[PDB]
């Protein structure tokens, strides 16, 4: 099989499209991207007949900063036949993925979408029960096995593949679903929380998102990143010149600093984790961050950079690259990853760590 869906924001098309490109090509994975505007996905079709599946193997999954999930497919579906939809989409997976481990019927996340995402749902139990049937689904789920991908792109048009469960997002249309809580102070709080989710695997919160951990919170007012780092149980300072939501200080684990987030340097705690979310421009917070990092102030940080209007995967990529070449000047390993989540527009959200043994 040899094309790749990727799952976008919409708008984003080409971003993900010049993306996939290059780092597919760079792995000598060659291929095109047509690009839809606006269709919230892309495809990215191999020359060669089998590299799909070599694609979503061996180029990271977490490299790819502007893909919330992909999956590779064999040829479109295009005219299901309404009183059978099943039984060609049984026909186009069988010898193709067996035992598959979880079924995810989904569409791309556009308004044109919204009718289709109901008949998804609608859809999932009788395909499911059919897919078990052709043991195209394992009887039983199962975490390990590949992930069977069902994509609707309009009313009885779909494509059919699978993704690897330890190299994909395990969210449902690579979003996941959040509930914004009444008490915080901004709505900002859930990037904070989507990036945990989407960077942090689930398994290992308890010790790197653990409670004592101290964070600072760059640029804080009112508190929106705060909020996540407190629900963690960490002790925070939160740096600005704004004052910090009243409810936030009530807890007892923040300090408000009165400073200026580029200006502020921590003396005292050893700070883990440091967190910014800010409007200046990304060269300016990516030297910031490089900054932290260089000077061992924090162990993770995660930040956001705004995009430019034109040339957005280019921009992002250099400011990444900025941050790589300070850390190799100064002989500090790190690991770097960056999406553009559900909850960022024209932004992305970026995650460093430290490797440190």
């Amino acid at each position: 099989m040899n094309k790749v869906v990727l799952l976008c924001r919409p708008g984003f098309e080409k971003e993900c499209a010049a993306e996939i490109t290059d780092k597919a090509g760079q792995r000598e994975i060659f291929g095109f991207a047509r690009v839809k505007e606006n269709a919230g996905y892309v495809i990215y079709e191999c020359y060669q007949p089998d590299d799909g599946d070599k694609l979503i193997r061996e180029l990271p999954f977490s490299s790819l900063i502007f893909a919330r999930q992909w999956f590779v497919v064999g040829e479109l579906l295009q005219h299901l036949p309404p009183e059978d939809r099943i039984t060609p989409i049984v026909g186009m997976l069988q010898g193709v993925v067996e035992k598959g481990g979880e079924l995810r019927v989904e569409v791309a996340d556009t308004n044109e979408s919204k009718e289709l995402l109901k008949f998804c749902r609608k859809f999932t139990v009788p395909l499911r029960a059919a897919l078990r049937d052709a043991g195209v689904l394992a009887n039983y789920e199962t975490p390990k096995r590949p992930v069977v991908h069902v994509f609707f792109i309009a009313p009885g048009c779909c494509y059919t593949g699978y993704s690897y469960s330890n190299n994909n997002s395990p969210f449902y249309m690579g979003i996941p679903r959040l509930k914004f809580p009444a008490d915080a102070p901004s709505r900002s709080t859930l990037k904070l929380e989507e990036a945990f989710h989407v960077f942090i695997p689930a398994d290992e919160w308890d010790e790197r998102l653990a409670n004592g951990m101290w964070a600072v919170d760059l640029g804080a007012c009112p508190g929106g990143w705060t909020y996540q780092l407190v629900k963690r149980n960490m002790w925070v300072y939160s740096v600005d010149n704004g004052p910090m939501a009243q409810s936030l200080m009530d807890t007892g684990q923040v300090t408000w600093l009165r400073e200026d987030g580029f200006k502020f340097r921590p003396t005292r705690s050893n700070i883990s984790w440091m967190v910014c979310d800010m409007v200046e421009k990304p060269a300016k917070v990516a030297a910031l961050m490089a900054q932290w990092l260089v000077n061992g102030w924090c162990r993770e940080t995660i930040f956001n950079l705004k995009l430019p209007m034109k040339k957005r995967y280019e921009e992002v990529s250099h400011n990444l690259a900025y941050i790589q070449a300070q850390l190799d000047e100064h002989g500090i390993n790190a690991q770097i990853q960056a999406r553009q989540l559900y909850h960022d527009r024209e932004e992305v959200t970026v995650h460093v760590r430290r490797i440190w043994a």
